[PDB]
């Protein structure tokens, strides 16, 4: 199988789905590799070439540093890259149906990782099952990530921040020219992404140099308005200054500290990267999105709240437990191998390690808060109390005030609440439905019968895939045969959500009322 692209042919593979066929276009390029007097700067158009490029496997993942806290163990290996790190790696993916479709709606996945890490060639973000069950084009894209992506002196083209946000801008742009000659639908793109994936989205949606590039916008465990999300001006430059002293590139022109840090190979800058923050968290971002003047034209709070983005239809959610993961990454008492009863004292601990620089009258109004007990003798009560601090504040709190901000410009939104914990997840039970793993249910994984998910768990994750497709096709991430109940809109009234899980599924309003109204209205004060 060949196709003609505008770029020149591109060759790809067969694959068995279901007893029937998929088609695969793994590593295409997209942009001309940022080598040499191109790193730091915006991805570069890409050349024709004559002959015919082999599309037969994953491309090299963008650089970046690799977790090491768990050797050994799959929880945490499976979101390490698995192909070879090298800054040539602006690759996209493309998934086909077979037989090729007429005018099939085009899925576009931009993978999370803190913006520090990441790579579309995981195991869980296979499109290959959408493509098969559903008849939707599904695409992915490889992004810079870490200094290499994000390292921003703004104004100075040398180096102006959000270079991975523009690659995946440049991807998207690439489905615009392309995606026809494979049998996609260019009007009918709906961009999908997890945590720092979805504040890109969230971010897309913001940036009018995007606006046309795509159609709608599903936004799972993530938001631009998110804590984590955005790097101030100060921070992003202060940043900038300090990884060009421990790499030994002090100047004073700042056109020339970007020169001598192009002169570094990836690996200094990678080492590196790690300390330009003097008092970190589990949850710190390093170089991350920046008000650019170019992607990004304010900051972003002020375009969501004065209605300056794309006006069309979102699909947005969290899980049950987004904040436990983090816990076991500095957290004092914590572990995956117990299961992590910890003491007033520890909990006390543990909020000076997520919010460092905080008043001493700021962590005992989180504590006064979260540390009403209905009973009061349970030994997991702070540990749980813990994690529901860490999600709340990081994840669920900026999703519903994104969604409920949005909606208020008279968009239809659509909220859910993913409460299943994976019968594969792991990691320890006390962890419970953690931040990523809504993922393989997303893309259709235990549709494969061969895998050992449960009866239960391939019913829930094929209404997931349906809602998911009916939304990217339609517009309404509906259920309409299986006598489903129905996913209402969300409207800042009454702030209705629907629950995802085996057992059932239930429309229910305002999801953690109160502890968002500390955390979204008082907190920001002290
Ligand atoms: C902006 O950066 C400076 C310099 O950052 C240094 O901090 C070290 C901890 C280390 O990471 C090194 O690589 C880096 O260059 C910050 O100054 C430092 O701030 C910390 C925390 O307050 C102090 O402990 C250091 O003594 C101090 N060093 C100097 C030379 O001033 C500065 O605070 C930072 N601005 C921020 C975080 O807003
Ligand atoms: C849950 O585990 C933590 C982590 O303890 C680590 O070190 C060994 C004890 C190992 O067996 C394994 O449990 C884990 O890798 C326990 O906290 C530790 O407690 C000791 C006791 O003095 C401290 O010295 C450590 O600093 C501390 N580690 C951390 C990361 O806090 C914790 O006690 C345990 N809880 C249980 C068993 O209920
Ligand atoms: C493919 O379909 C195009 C129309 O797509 C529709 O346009 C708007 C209303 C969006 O809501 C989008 O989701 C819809 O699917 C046609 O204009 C085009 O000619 C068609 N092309 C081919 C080759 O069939
Ligand atoms: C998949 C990796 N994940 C744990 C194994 C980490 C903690 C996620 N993460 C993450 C991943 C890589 C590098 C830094 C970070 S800080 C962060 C902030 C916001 C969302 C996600 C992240
Ligand atoms: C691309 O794939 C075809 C089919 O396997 C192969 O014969 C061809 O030689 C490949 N081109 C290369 C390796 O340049
Ligand atoms: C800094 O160096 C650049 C590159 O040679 C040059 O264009 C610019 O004028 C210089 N500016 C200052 C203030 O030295
Ligand atoms: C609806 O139910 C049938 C069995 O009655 C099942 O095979 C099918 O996959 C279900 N559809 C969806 C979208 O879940
Ligand atoms: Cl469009
Ligand atoms: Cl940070
Ligand atoms: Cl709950
Ligand atoms: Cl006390
Ligand atoms: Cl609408
Ligand atoms: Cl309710
Ligand atoms: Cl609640
Ligand atoms: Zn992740």
């Amino acid at each position: 199988i060949i196709i003609a692209t505008k770029n020149g042919k591109v060759r790809g593979m067969q694959l068995t789905v279901f007893g029937g066929t998929v088609t695969a276009f793994l590593g295409i390029p997209y942009a001309q590799p940022p080598l040499g007097r191109l790193r730091f700067k915006k991805p570069q158009s890409l050349t024709k070439w004559s002959d015919i490029w082999n599309a037969t496997k994953y491309a090299n993942s963008c650089c970046q540093n690799i977790d090491q806290s768990f050797p050994g163990f799959h929880g945490s290996e499976m979101w390490n890259p698995n192909t070879d790190l090298s800054e040539d790696c602006l690759y996209l993916n493309v998934w086909i149906p077979a037989p090729k479709p007429k005018n099939a709606t085009v899925l576009i996945w931009i993978y999370g990782g803190g913006f520090q890490t990441g790579t579309s060639s995981l195991h869980v973000y296979d499109g290959k099952f959408l493509a098969r069950v559903e008849r939707v084009i599904v695409v992915s894209m490889n992004y810079r990530v870490g200094a290499l992506g994000f390292l921003a002196l703004p104004g100075n083209p040398e180096a102006p921040g959000n270079m991975g946000l523009f690659d995946q801008q440049l991807a998207l742009q690439w489905v615009q020219k392309n995606i026809a000659a494979f049998g996609g639908n260019p009007k009918s793109v709906t961009l999908f992404g997890e945590s720092a994936g979805a504040a890109s989205v969230s971010l897309h949606l913001l940036s009018p140099g995007s606006h046309s590039l795509f159609t709608r916008a599903i936004l799972q465990s993530g938001s631009f308005n998110a804590p984590w999300a955005v790097t101030s001006l100060y921070e992003a430059r202060n940043r900038t200054l300090n990884l060009a002293k421990l790499t030994g590139c002090s100047r004073e022109n700042e056109t020339e500290i970007i020169k001598c840090l192009r002169n570094k190979d990836p690996q200094e800058i990678l080492l590196n990267e790690a300390f330009v923050v003097p008092y970190g968290t589990p949850l710190s971002v390093n170089f991350g999105p920046t008000v650019d003047g170019d992607f990004l034209t304010d900051m972003p709070d002020i375009l969501l709240e004065l209605g300056q983005f794309k006006k069309t239809q979102i699909l947005v959610g969290v899980n049950k437990d987004e904040g436990t993961a983090f816990l076991v990454y500095g957290a004092p008492g914590f572990s995956k191998d117990n299961n992590s009863i910890i003491t007033r004292k520890e909990f006390q601990e543990g909020l000076k390690i997520f919010f460092p620089g905080v008043s001493e009258f700021g962590k005992e109004s989180i504590l006064f808060h979260y540390t009403d007990w209905v009973d009061d003798q349970r030994p997991e009560n702070y540990r749980e109390a813990l994690g529901d601090v860490v999600g709340d504040y990081n994840f669920i709190c900026p999703a519903l005030e994104f969604t409920k901000k949005f909606s208020e410009w008279g968009n239809n939104a659509f909220f859910y609440y993913f409460e299943h914990r994976s019968s594969k997840l792991p990691w320890p039970e006390w962890m419970g439905v953690m931040h990523g793993y809504e993922i393989e249910f997303v893309f259709g994984l235990p549709l494969e019968r061969r895998d050992q998910y449960t009866k239960a768990e391939e019913i829930l994750s094929r209404s997931i895939v349906k809602r998911w497709a009916n939304f990217a096709k339609y517009g309404n991430p509906q259920e309409t045969q299986n006598q489903s109940t129905s996913w209402p809109v969300f409207k800042s009234t009454e702030q209705k959500y629907l629950t995802l899980n085996t057992e059932s599924t239930r429309i229910m309003t305002k999801l953690r009322a109160q502890q968002c109204r500390f955390w979204t209205s008082f907190f920001p004060k002290v």
